[PDB]
């Protein structure tokens, strides 16, 4: 549930962490 959604919120932007911070690594 909701946690799992959390999760995923948590998570999800622990994810929009991924994706900007290796942008980031991409560029250099």
């Amino acid at each position: 549930g909701p946690t799992a959604r959390i999760f995923a919120s948590i998570l999800a932007p622990g994810v929009a962490a991924a994706q900007a911070l290796r942008e980031i690594e991409r560029l250099a």
